[PDB]
């Protein structure tokens, strides 16, 4: 009598789980593996018109690499089985102009197939360019340019914030753009640094070893960002991303406000079989509490 | 022939370790325990001009991989820590730092005016907190570069001695460059402590479905293993950008290997917060032994043989 279904963006998703953009989604074989999996959805690698490393408590990466917009647009147009599950496409152009150009072309494919855009405003490894959403004027201009060029709804992938003045400013900007229908919190925590004791060397080569953190390191930061935007953007959906390894982690993301739950580091380590385990663990927690649907507790974190 | 000594700021420190501000340093009993410990130094709780009781409890919580807190600046008040520095601290045991965290530039400058004669006579060293993440309505001062500059200007006018600054974590090179450009314009800033807690994380208990600390809807500063790669990145970013200042490392230190990495990234002193909260002051015996082990396996005889020498790829 229980269900993980999520009914959003006019679709019924079988469950809230999907891969995080950039994990298991660059090669046609990875897309296929994601489509074959029990995940509720999947998203493509952020496309444009040692770089990874496993840590004890997560991951660090300086990917900075994609088969181009045309490969993922082509996959969205005539290669993805939409009868299996809905599909998201991530774009991370190097300017508002590039982003707008890519959106003009995705518009027909989005109308004819139903693929959904997530705009990446938070790459932390872009040489010479800080996270777009750490610059609220650039953020506003990207969103305006995309809203004028792109007729369909879209979502935004946000970087983590760390104080209420930034939450308030970010939400006030997003609330002016009705085409932004969902907000994904969070991208990796930017520009961490990992050093190996034995070699006394950084573990990734680009950018003097600085890279984005994922995994167990980022979970309380991810929950905070999910909840902060859930409270400030009641007219939008929040997707949670960050630190999910168990159905109990996913349960907390939903409690904080998440509609969908994306899985990055833990999926990179465990492969697509993880979604079989995650759905069963989440249903297990719900059973123990007597919940029958996610709508019963999404966003219902209590003050103590 | 191996040595953990640090010679900085006109002082000799027996080793690089001290508490992080706010941990085991609020009462006379805690400060005495830190002085009797084997730490190379110690720092007082960040203080305000008047006594404060802090945020309502629970305001601290132990996490799987660290801590979250919204302490809210509970502290005995500046007069108490000034008196400890002036009259109670045994400087023949080790040097002392005092952390101040007034709610405005003027509050800080007034405290510095009274601290100045005690610093001159006794040698206590000031650390200015520009990174509380739990001040109601006032964001981390160092997240607002105009306010940061204003604070440093006000302190530098009011205070004749060199001092240090406790910094929040930054997460992109544009902010590192902007913060370092400001710090490099104030010659009295002699050390930079990276980092304060990662601000405004959130923890929820599965069983009760509720936040685990009371203030601010459950939001609070993260310490511990969560913050270690961020802390090293901040230590190294400012080590590279502020060669004329010392960097003190703070964040995620539970072992001598963690401390070794802080020093490799550029740290002169290494501060210990969450781990010391959990283990108590005997931790410093373990950390010095562990760091000496790392050094012995590598043939290092002094910290200057590898401080700041992290290798690129
Ligand atoms: C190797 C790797 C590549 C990634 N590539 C992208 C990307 O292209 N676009 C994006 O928005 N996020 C990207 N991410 C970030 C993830 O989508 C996610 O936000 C982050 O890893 C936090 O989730 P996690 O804790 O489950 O790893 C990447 C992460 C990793 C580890
Ligand atoms: C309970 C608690 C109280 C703290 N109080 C202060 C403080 O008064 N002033 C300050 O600069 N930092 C304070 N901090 C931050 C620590 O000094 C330190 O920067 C942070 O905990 C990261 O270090 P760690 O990973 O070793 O815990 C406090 C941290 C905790 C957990
Ligand atoms: C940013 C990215 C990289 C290549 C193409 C498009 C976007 C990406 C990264 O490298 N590391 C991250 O942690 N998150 C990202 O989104
Ligand atoms: C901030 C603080 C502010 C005024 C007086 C004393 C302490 C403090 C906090 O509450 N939590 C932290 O993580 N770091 C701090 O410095």
């Amino acid at each position: 009598s229980m269900s993980l279904q999520v009914g959003i963006l006019g679709n019924t998703f079988a469950n809230p789980f999907m891969n995080a953009a950039g994990v298991m989604c660059s090669t046609e074989e990875e897309l296929a593996a994601m489509t074959e999996s029990t995940s509720g959805s999947l998203i493509t690698k952020s496309c444009t018109p040692p770089r990874y490393y496993t840590l004890p408590l997560g991951s660090i990466n300086s990917m900075g690499p994609n088969k181009g917009f045309d490969f993922y647009l082509a996959y969205s147009a005539r290669h993805h089985d939409y009868s299996r599950k809905p599909l998201f496409i991530s774009i991370s152009g190097f300017s508002a102009e590039e982003n707008a150009e890519m959106c003009k072309r995705l518009a027909p494919v989005a109308a004819e197939k139903g693929v959904i855009l997530e705009l990446n405003l938070s790459c932390p490894n872009v040489p010479g360019k800080p996270q777009v959403a750490y610059d609220f004027d650039a953020m506003r201009r990207y969103l305006a340019a995309i809203s004028e060029a792109y007729p369909h709804p879209f979502g935004v992938k946000m970087p983590p914030y760390f104080d209420f003045a930034h939450f308030d400013a970010a939400a006030e900007i997003l609330n002016q753009f009705p085409k932004v229908q969902f907000i994904t919190c969070i991208n990796s925590i930017g520009n961490g640094l990992v050093i190996d004791v034995e070699t006394e060397s950084v573990v990734i080569k680009p950018k003097q070893g600085f890279g984005g953190l994922g995994g167990r390191y980022v979970f309380p930061t991810a929950l905070a960002n999910v909840n902060a935007f859930y409270r400030r953007c009641p007219g939008k959906l929040i997707f949670g991303c960050g630190g999910v390894y168990t159905g109990e982690d996913a349960f907390l993301h939903v409690l904080a406000g998440a509609s969908m739950v994306q899985v990055g580091t833990a999926l990179h380590e465990e492969g697509a079989a993880i979604f079989e385990r995650l759905t069963a663990e989440l249903l297990d927690v719900m059973a123990k509490k007597g919940y029958k649907a996610l709508d019963e507790f999404r966003g219902k974190v209590k003050a103590m």
